[PDB]
């Protein structure tokens, strides 16, 4: 149907958007800590901690897939990132702190893509 497509051309233009929002919160991590899944090889305990492990790749992947229908399970995803970090390692660590100013300089950016999903609809 028309309706059908019309329903995919707004999926792919959100994809759009979220890509963009996705490159934008991952500049706040310019040391990589949150590119990748954590290796269960190297923290082989991880899964015992964390029972939802997240990281940008994971993020990308589903993107392109154009797997995220709305902002809100895009932002979901993100706040796993963020949350997994700030409970496995404590206060005190690179991990944490680097947690820390990406969620604080990331708010900053989808305050303004929430005004745009809404926005343009």
């Amino acid at each position: 149907s028309m309706e059908q497509v019309a329903m995919e051309l707004r999926l792919t233009e959100l994809t759009r958007l979220l890509r963009s929002v996705l490159d934008q919160l991952q500049d706040k991590d310019p040391a990589r800590i949150f590119a990748q899944p954590v290796s269960l090889k190297e923290v082989p305990d991880y899964l015992d901690h964390i029972k939802h492990p997240m990281d940008f790749a994971t993020m990308r992947k589903r993107l392109e897939a154009q797997g995220y229908k709305n902002l809100h399970e895009f932002e979901e995803d993100f706040d796993l990132i963020i949350d997994n970090c700030m409970k496995y390692n404590a206060r005190d660590t690179v991990f944490y702190r680097a947690a820390v100013r990406l969620r604080d300089q990331g708010g900053v950016v989808l305050r303004q893509a929430r005004r745009e999903v809404d926005s343009i609809g």
